């Protein structure tokens, strides 16, 4: 899966460096032909954002990253859209929140009474990123794939 | 045991998720005639919440949770009910925690709440110590 140096809002949460992902090592034609093809790794492309919810008593507008009080149990993270919220997993929001910062650093705090008003939806992929950092191999060490 | 996908309530404090929930596949009429039953996992609702206690020295009215310290090892939960108080444990605590409400429980003393009646009334069978851990179906497609 392709990745590029510019884009500091996925390579820090995800673990990787700049300067690290510049100093990588060549790779060879009949390796690079033999490998099948993943998803790019990019932030997530937000449908809409930034218009009003057509659900009532949406937190805020679309696009907006929501979660829930640690005193009533794990945090669960989401994402308001149009049509209602999609869920997101740990990794993801980070990536989210970095990326659409604008200056914002945190999530919108939302009681459950208040959420399970809200209809869910289903309109993101969200599958090609992992859910916990890469264990990035030192190719010093193992030169050999 | 049943559950619900609309009820933030009782999946926030197990850990489970709508999806999650709506997701899950199928499973054959054979299968579901061996396992027995199970209550199910639903706020627990308390009969005649908010009347007046009976017992004397009572902290409160019906349905309220009421919570003392120790100088070692963790608080216990209790609540109200029209013959006395039940004990709770943590995870059935946050269930009645979530679901709007109070701020916090009732805070007590330990020697006052020692002396007090103890009553077994609700059943806590179906709920568990911590958050499930689910299992992958994908990895493990037979049960």
């Amino acid at each position: 899966s392709r990745i590029e140096p510019t884009n500091r809002a996925v390579l820090l949460p995800l673990g990787l460096t700049p300067e690290q992902v510049s100093q990588a090592r060549p790779m060879s034609r009949a390796l690079f032909d033999a490998l099948p093809v993943g998803p790019e790794l990019l932030v997530p492309e937000v449908p809409n954002a930034g218009g009003p919810a057509t659900f009532p008593g949406a937190p805020g507008p679309i696009g907006t990253v929501i979660v829930t009080p640690q005193i009533s149990g794990p945090q669960q993270y989401s994402l308001v859209l149009g049509d209602g919220v999609q869920t997101l997993p740990p990794l993801v929001a980070q990536i989210l929140q970095n990326a659409g910062s604008a200056g914002n650093t945190k999530p919108l705090t939302v009681e459950p009474s208040t959420l399970a008003k809200m209809p869910v939806v289903n309109r993101l992929d969200l599958s090609a990123y992992p859910d916990n950092p890469l264990e990035v191999v030192d190719i010093r060490e193992h030169p050999s794939t």
